[PDB]
């Protein structure tokens, strides 16, 4: 109803074919951390009901980052090179 179901590994599977981007943008937009963890927790796939405390966190930030308006993923995906370097 409004719980955290397994509809979140799916959503990222889903916004990962929709959008078209590396895990490693996925993984520090939706929950900045560690890379390489995203892959353990959507290999695993563990409903909540039998996760860990860790891991019932990590799938809290990506339902609130899948929740969020596409507008605001827009500039978040678009927006990487903030330190764009010069060349002389």
């Amino acid at each position: 109803n409004t719980e955290v179901s397994s509809e979140i590994y799916q959503w990222v599977r889903d916004e990962l074919k929709r959008a078209g981007i590396s895990q490693a943008v996925f993984a520090r937009v939706a929950f900045n951390r560690t890379q390489g963890l995203l892959s353990e927790i959507l290999r695993k796939e563990e409903d909540p009901k039998t996760a860990s405390q860790s891991l019932l966190v990590n799938l809290r930030a990506m339902q609130n980052f899948l929740q969020l308006p596409e507008a605001e993923r827009d500039r978040i995906y678009q927006d990487e090179r903030e330190r764009s370097l010069n060349a002389a």
